Formats: C-alpha cells, structure tokens, sequence
C-alpha cells in the first residue's frame, strides 16, 4: 500500500504500509520520515479535510492504494498539570510535558512521594505506563490523574 502525505507547513512524501494498514502504521511511518513523534501527527483526508478516526480501519474512511493524506504537526509541548494519587489516595499535582517519557514523571514522583521507582508503576484509565514511552503516546490531558500502584 502506497500513500501520499502533503504537510500543510512543507513537504509531500511517499509511504508504504506493509504491515497492519492502520492509522497507527501510517503515523510509525511518517515518524520515519520527518522524525515526529506519532502522538504530535494530526491527519486529514485529501481533499476533502475530512479528519482520520484513530481505531476505524484506513478502507471504511476511503483510503486505500494512491490515497492522499493531509498532515500537521501540533507545535504545542508546553507544561500542564496532571494528578498523581498515592498508594493512601493523596493525590499531589506535577507539571509535565508530553515528549517527556514515563520515566520522567516516575523520577518525579519517586522524589516527591520518596518511593525508590522500582517499587511502583503507573496506571492512566487502568492502562499500565510503560518508562520508554512518551506521556503524549497515552492522551494524558491538563487535569488527568494517573494512579501509583505499589510491588
């Protein structure tokens, strides 16, 4: 499967999907290509503007073979404040940013709440956190609460 991508802000590039011809291969793809993290993409149906559903199949939204995608990168990584709650239900607030990774937030919350990081996990929605990924991978918001669970 053969697809054109056109920024609105520069470039047109081809892409191949080989694998699952899902939005979350499309976006790997472009990832390649421009080096921008997947959860920054922002993609539209050409011409049309039509925005891509992020679980429907690429096949029921008209895309397929020598389909044209419209792509923006949000430019936005300012902090935000999310919650953490304790093991004892005290939340207490951290900013962050969404190309941090997990990690981050966990040498954060380790510091605050003086758990050394291997002793807990996270969970945002009950999804487990995982340290190499980026918050913004898991739609973490302004006023999201994440759980810290304990060994």
């Amino acid at each position: 499967w053969d697809l054109t991508v056109k920024m609105l802000a520069g470039n047109e590039f081809q892409v191949s999907l080989s694998s699952s011809m899902s939005v979350s291969e499309l976006k790997a793809q472009i990832t390649q290509k421009i080096g921008v993290h997947a959860f920054q993409q922002r993609l539209a149906v050409h011409p049309s503007g039509v925005a891509l559903q992020d679980r429907v199949p690429l096949a029921s939204q008209g895309l397929g073979p020598g389909s044209t995608v419209l792509l923006v990168v949000d430019k936005c990584d300012e902090p935000l404040s999310i919650l953490v709650r304790n093991n004892k239900g005290r939340s207490s607030t951290y900013e962050v940013r969404l190309t941090q990774t997990v990690a981050h937030l966990k040498q954060q919350v380790s510091g605050l709440e003086g758990v050394q990081d291997d002793l807990f996990w996270l969970t945002f929605e009950g999804k487990p956190l995982e340290d190499q990924l980026p918050l913004g991978e898991y739609g973490l918001k302004p006023l999201s609460t994440v759980f810290m669970n304990l060994r």
